[PDB]
């Protein structure tokens, strides 16, 4: 049950999502890098950076979460014709990280989309799930979509997941972030 | 409690209910001087998951006319999130019998991926009972949300090389039935 949802939504993330954009995406990164941004120290990251809030709680503005997140600029659009939509568009926000008033990072930064099924379907009757399944369905979500990319072609170290359980007055967003891509070389 | 329910609340909560209420003043934004489309969108539901990326190639009495004007929405961290319909005119005898916006229900080429993926465990027989889940489970849910529902046409059909069948004649039968 909890397993079907998850397993159905990793995928429908994989299939009409990253494998579609994860292997354009360095190009787009270097591209951006050389010709919009000659910052020694400022450089966009080369991997998408997503994330993964197990409470399911995915604001539709990443920055309004945290003074220390600003918008930044968007990566060149890439457009695909899909299921006879023309011209169907991807694209993908660049977000400045901020550590005691200095740019202490900058990256390709979003939340997975589907966790706002998840928590929908927890909302609506018609659905019929608790939030207890919600949770376990986040979970599987993470670790469903960590299984496929560890075997996907178009996973080629561009594609960070950030899981993590804060909803918060004691969290920091850019410090979550800020650890991750630290540890990264 | 299983994948076509997941992708029949993600294509509500993630499309329906987002474009749907806005989609009728595209439309009149379309509908200038020298531009007469319905105002409905028309989503084709094939049950095989047979879903090409250009509708021409299903039939070629289905042709691209223009897209509508984009939809942009902040959505997830991701700001100017574009939201995209294509007008299509419907030929009957080489000439244009009808105009609406036309797609496929994306997440049934989802349901075919995964079919296709050893990883993601999913027999061709799961594939035709989680894309009638996926069916039922979506007309339900615009049964509850009639806002939505007047604003748009599901087309459910199974086609067995059956040359018998044309989408263009099954759409404009929709469309002349409407009026
Ligand atoms: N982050 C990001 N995730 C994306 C983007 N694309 C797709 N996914 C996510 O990949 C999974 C599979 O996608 P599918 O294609 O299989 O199923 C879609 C489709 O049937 C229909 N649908 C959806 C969109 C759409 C979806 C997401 C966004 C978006 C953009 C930025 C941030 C957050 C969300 C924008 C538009 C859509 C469209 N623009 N035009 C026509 N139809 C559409 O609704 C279904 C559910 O959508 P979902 O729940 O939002 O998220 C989807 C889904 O979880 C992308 O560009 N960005």
């Amino acid at each position: 049950g909890n397993f079907n949802v998850a397993h159905g939504l990793a995928w429908s993330y994989y299939i009409g999502y990253l494998r579609l954009i994860l292997p354009e995406l360095q190009a787009r990164i270097r591209t951006y890098n050389q010709h919009y941004n000659n910052l020694l120290r400022g450089a966009v990251s080369q991997r998408l950076y997503i994330l993964l809030p197990l409470d399911c709680g995915v604001p539709d503005n990443l920055s309004m979460a945290d003074p220390n997140i600003r918008f930044l600029d968007k990566l060149p659009q890439q457009t695909g014709d899909r299921a006879g939509i023309k011209d169907r568009v991807y694209s993908n926000s660049i977000y400045e990280l901020l550590e005691n008033g200095q740019r202490a990072g900058t990256c390709v930064l979003e939340y997975a989309t589907p966790l706002q099924t998840l928590f929908a379907m927890s909302q609506y009757s018609q659905a019929g799930f608790s939030r207890e399944d919600r949770l376990e369905q986040a979970k599987l979500f993470c670790r469903t979509l960590e299984d496929i990319l560890a075997d996907a072609p178009e996973s080629q170290n561009n594609c960070r997941l950030i899981a993590y359980q804060e909803p918060d007055s004691s969290f920091s967003l850019s410090q979550e972030v800020l650890r991750h891509l630290r540890q990264e070389e």
